[PDB]
């Protein structure tokens, strides 16, 4: 493979969309290779882990806790609901909502989380609070999706979502066990993180959170590194493709193969 630069450059020509990238020390916060760094990319479901934080967070000052049960309707769901669909009758605890939202990429799940945090513009103000300036929601699943060109709603910057990842998971403004229970539900994806793992060389750790949109939105946010370790924060995003999503696909795994391959960086 191409160096990382290189193989980004690469993808763009390929897909005819834009790519977004950081890779970043998750202990100093180093970024290490940047890409559109500062531009704006819809999150899509990788909001799922933002979303969270802001949940630990009110757990951590005692506003919420991981075991209180709540109760919903079915008219209350949102297209894409695997696990919150399973629970009419019984509900489900705040611990469980994240790890639907994030394990599973639960949209109604996120959505009943999204109001205990005071909606969107709740969320944006967590993101403020903890010095994002730029990441923003705007709306609910599923219409977070619609990535308009042009469109500010519901976007970070590969930039901003790096930052805002590493002072969820480690900065101490969680508490240890928050940062911890927030890292092993990105841990636990379903959703992609068995797939990465069987394309992965034997030692390579993988957490992660993916997200699609439309118009080729799609995106990871993720933590990776050899000797079984989470070294860094990779965030990729991709915008205003008309690609398949099979090729979307391979060509962030050949990021991620670039970065591999040329690690020592
Ligand atoms: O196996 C050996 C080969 O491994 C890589 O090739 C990679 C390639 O770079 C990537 O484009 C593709 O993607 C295949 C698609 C896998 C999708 C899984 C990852 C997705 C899952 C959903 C979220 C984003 C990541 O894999 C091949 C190997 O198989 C190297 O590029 C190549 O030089 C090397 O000789
Ligand atoms: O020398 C490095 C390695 O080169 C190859 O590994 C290939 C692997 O066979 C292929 O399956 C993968 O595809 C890439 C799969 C990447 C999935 C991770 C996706 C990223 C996306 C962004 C967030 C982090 C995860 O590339 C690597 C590097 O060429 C060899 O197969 C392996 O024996 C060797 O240890
Ligand atoms: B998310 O990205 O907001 C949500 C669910 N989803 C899909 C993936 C994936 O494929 O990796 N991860 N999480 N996306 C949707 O529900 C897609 C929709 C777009 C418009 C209506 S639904």
């Amino acid at each position: 493979s191409p160096q990382p630069l290189e193989q980004i450059k690469l993808s763009e020509s390929q897909l005819s969309g834009r790519v977004g990238m950081i890779e970043m020390d998750l202990a100093s916060g180093r970024t290490l290779t940047a890409w559109r760094a500062d531009e704006r990319f819809p999150m899509m479901s990788t909001f799922k882990v933002v979303l969270c934080g802001a949940v630990l967070a009110r757990v951590d000052a005692g506003d919420e806790q991981l075991e209180r049960k709540i109760h919903y309707r079915q008219q209350d769901l949102v297209d894409y609901s695997p696990v919150s669909e399973k629970h009419l009758a019984d509900g489900m605890t705040v611990g469980e909502l994240c790890a639907a939202a994030i394990t599973m990429s639960d949209n109604s799940a996120a959505n009943l989380l999204l109001a205990t945090v005071g909606g969107p513009a709740g969320l944006t103000a967590f993101l403020r609070q903890i010095g994002d300036n730029v990441t923003r929601l705007d709306r609910w699943e599923t219409e977070l999706n619609e990535a308009l060109p042009g469109d500010a709603r519901d976007t970070t910057t590969p930039a901003s979502m790096a930052a805002t990842l590493r002072k969820l998971l480690t900065s101490q403004r969680l508490s240890a066990r928050s940062q911890r229970q927030l890292l092993q539900w990105m841990v636990d994806d379903r959703v992609a993180g068995p797939l990465i793992r069987s394309v992965l060389p034997a030692g390579w750790f993988i957490a992660d959170k993916t997200g699609a949109g439309e118009r080729g939105a799609r995106g990871i946010v993720a933590l990776l590194g050899p000797n079984n370790k989470a070294e860094r924060i990779v965030v990729i995003y991709l915008r205003d493709t008309p690609a398949s999503m099979a090729e979307r696909n391979q060509q962030i795994a050949g990021i991620g193969a670039a970065l591999i391959e040329h690690w020592q960086r």
